[PDB]
């Protein structure tokens, strides 16, 4: 019933976690990437969980979102809480 995160909703939420998101090409398949080189941090990732849980509705714990190493793993993340979500 929530709507799974695809690659632009994904790209959304890490654009929001820092506001303006330039540099980092994050508009061009980005699941891969390591968050080292689009110089984002851990803590800012708890950000991109928490703008999704207050959107979505969900529960991320920030241990967790700091834990991720590619988007892949935070994309997955959000899509498995989806469907036990709504």
């Amino acid at each position: 019933m929530a709507t799974l995160l695809t690659t632009d909703d994904l790209r959304r939420a890490l654009v929001e976690s820092a506001g303006e998101t330039d540099g980092t090409d994050l508009s061009g398949d980005f699941l891969d990437l390591r968050f080292e080189d689009i110089g984002y941090d851990s803590l800012a990732l708890m950000e991109t969980a928490a703008r999704l849980e207050s959107r979505y509705g969900v529960s991320i714990p920030d241990d967790v979102a700091g834990r991720v190493d590619t988007p892949r793993e935070l994309l997955d993340l959000i899509n498995g809480a989806l469907a036990e979500a709504a």
